[PDB]
């Protein structure tokens, strides 16, 4: 997250850290939503590669001990079948991981509400990202859960010449472009919260940024739109 400011430790307890294992360690790659105990929404991009996952709950700070913390393996990742990791401007950019335990909810670990099916916010909308992503283009990894305040731009906007483009489909939203905070590499599959009737939903999984850079004017942050993807979800989770 460009230009975000670190997040209280229990504001966003569906927040998950994606890691693999590197080594006699674990490195954070990706985020994640907690959608059941034992299920997360995330990118189908950030399981394209063929590495051994793990999901941590109730984290707070990459580097230290929160005290808080539940470590999960994934058992098993549903990438939506229409995933082509060579066109990620196409969409379906979405997988569950089925965890092999289900983890204990608390203060800081809470299932991530979803919006109903179909809805669109309005221009606009008040939403934050949240993640351990790059703090700069070409920067480093977040330490603590940062948050950066990104409204919405709909896709009438998004998809205009001097935003996205034909890019952009009706399957994502996009927020921010504001050249100043911004999704960036390790922000993937993770949450955008948007406040709707005095409730934060999970309305994206965090997709992508322009090459040009994450915080660039005009190249909000595009996010698979999760209220496209409420029947897929279901289906998935009550045959899996
Ligand atoms: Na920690």
């Amino acid at each position: 997250v460009v230009g975000g400011t670190e997040a209280q430790r229990n504001s966003w307890p569906s927040q998950i850290s994606l890691q693999y294992r590197s080594g006699s360690s674990w490195a954070h790659t990706c985020g994640g939503t907690l959608i059941r105990q034992n299920w997360v929404m995330t990118a189908a991009h950030c399981v394209d590669r063929e590495l051994t996952f793990r999901v941590v709950v109730g984290e707070h700070n990459l580097n230290q001990n929160d005290g808080t913390e539940q470590y999960v393996g994934v058992q098993k990742i549903v990438v939506h079948p229409y995933w082509n990791t060579d066109d990620v401007a196409a969409g379906y950019d979405i997988a569950l991981l089925r965890l092999a335990q289900s983890v204990t909810l608390n203060s800081y670990v809470q299932l991530g509400v979803l919006p109903r099916a179909g809805t669109i916010l309005a221009n606009n909308s008040p939403c934050y990202i949240t993640g351990w992503g790059l703090t700069r283009t070409n920067g480093q990894l977040a330490q603590t859960l940062q948050q950066a305040y990104l409204p919405t731009v709909d896709y009438a906007i998004c998809s205009s010449s001097s935003y996205w483009g034909s890019t952009v489909k009706n399957s994502m939203v996009c927020a921010g472009g504001d050249g100043v905070r911004s999704g960036c590499q390790g922000d993937s599959g993770g949450p955008l919260h948007c406040l709707v009737n005095g409730q934060y939903a999970v309305h994206g999984v965090t997709s992508f940024v322009s090459r040009l850079g994450c915080n660039v004017t005009r190249k909000p942050t595009v996010f698979t739109r999760v209220s496209a993807y409420i029947s897929w979800i279901n289906n998935v989770i009550a045959s899996n």
